[PDB]
């Protein structure tokens, strides 16, 4: 009354949550680094996801309907480090105190909300073209197309924000968290209302996706007991230019497989920390559940959301390719050959002279035109 006082913590327009009220003030120093720290993802991450969604959008070589999935991930990513990161995040953290509104708050989660699920649930919609392109026999293989792609994106959508809107309707909630500057879930209390969200958010936004993209990367990897009789037996029956058609661009795919897996390894080892987190404070020893407990970990998965770029610019071909031509000073330390894209154009060549049996060829891969 008249200037009103408690202590650090006390924040005007929201309601901390008692537990952290109580413990003794984090000092100075972590705060400005939880600034400067996630003041970094906010350019990384902007930065990658930004090229990313230019290279992939203009780059002719890419315009494959199954890559409008990479230009939603470098999307999803970016909005999430644009409002998770820099402006509130950062000056909440430089002056120990969230200036921003309640909604504000509000949001800055919803948004992180869509968008961890909608990274997530996007590789689960890549994994599925994978598999259309490797699990399945190399006789049934379909690869991405424009249509299926956009539906898929669209069921992606809806389904990111369902699973976060919760909490804008008082099913669940977020306020803020840890050293109280960045805005979160709420996993604190233990309501019927709030813990009944909190789950689903886990099954549904979460567990959901990963059964689905592991379930692929599996189906793949077993049906590769299988490839190499498929690659040495249809592997007779060729010449010496169209066997490496088949190789090659059986060798490529792959590699796509292989680095959107070594992503989702990224993604899973990013979130579950703080989402283990999460269910402890939700479940277990509350008392544990510390600032560090909980700010330390939920940064390494906002990161999250800035790792696909770097990952890419060190694996993917197509991309190192344009990244080069003009942007190359980011290769500096990682540069490119002209060797790497071979293995992909030579699936791109034409067919006049080159295998032609007595039981003649009509394979059944998105060729429609009204
Ligand atoms: C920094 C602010 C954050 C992380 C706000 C909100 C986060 C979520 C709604 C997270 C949901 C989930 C994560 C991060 C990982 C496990 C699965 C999940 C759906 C509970
Ligand atoms: C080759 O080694 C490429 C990586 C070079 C590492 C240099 C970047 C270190 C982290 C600094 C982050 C940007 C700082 C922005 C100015 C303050
Ligand atoms: C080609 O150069 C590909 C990019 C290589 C990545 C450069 C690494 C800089 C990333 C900064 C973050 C590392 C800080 C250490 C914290 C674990």
């Amino acid at each position: 009354d008249l200037r009103d006082n408690e202590t650090w913590w006390y924040n005007p327009s929201i309601i901390v949550h008692p537990h952290w009220r109580e413990f003794d003030q984090v000092p100075d120093a972590v705060y400005y680094s939880l600034g400067i720290f996630i003041g970094i993802c906010g350019i990384i991450g902007c930065g990658g996801n930004g090229i990313v969604i230019y290279l992939f959008t203009k780059t002719k070589s890419l315009q494959t309907p199954a890559n409008m999935f990479i230009i939603n991930l470098a999307f999803s990513d970016f909005t999430f480090s644009l409002v998770n990161g820099f402006p509130l995040m950062t000056i909440s953290c430089f002056l120990k105190k969230w200036i921003f509104g309640f909604a504000a708050c509000k949001v800055y989660g919803f948004i992180g909300g869509i968008f961890g699920f909608m990274s997530i649930m996007t590789m689960a919609m890549i994994s599925i073209d994978r598999y259309n392109v490797i699990g399945r026999p190399m006789a049934a293989s379909k690869k991405m197309s424009h249509r299926r792609a956009f539906i898929m994106i669209i069921f992606v959508w809806l389904w990111s924000v369902l699973w976060a809107i919760g909490p804008i309707f008082g099913w669940g909630a977020y306020t803020l968290e840890g050293v109280l500057c960045n805005c979160s879930f709420d996993y604190i209390s233990r309501d019927s209302t709030t813990r009944s969200n909190i789950l689903c958010m886990f099954i549904l936004g979460f567990f959901g996706p990963i059964l689905i993209i592991f379930f692929c990367y599996f189906n793949i990897v077993m049906s590769v007991s299988n490839h190499e009789k498929e690659m040495a037996a249809m592997a007779k029956r060729l010449n010496a230019k169209e066997l490496r058609k088949a190789q090659a661009g059986a060798n490529a795919e792959m590699r796509l497989a292989k680095i959107s897996i070594v992503i989702v390894s990224q993604f899973l080892l990013s979130w579950s920390p703080y989402a283990v987190v999460a269910l402890l404070a939700q479940f277990g020893p509350l008392e544990w559940v510390t600032p560090y407990a909980a700010q330390l970990p939920v940064m390494f998965a906002k990161a999250s959301a800035i790792h696909n770029p770097m990952i890419y610019s060190v694996s993917h071909p197509k991309f190192r390719e344009a990244i080069s031509q003009t942007f190359p000073w980011v290769l500096t330390c990682c540069q490119f050959d002209d060797k790497e894209t071979e293995d992909d154009k030579d699936a791109e060549t034409e067919i006049p002279a080159g295998e032609s049996s007595d039981a003649a060829p009509s394979a059944d891969a998105a060729q429609m035109k009204e």
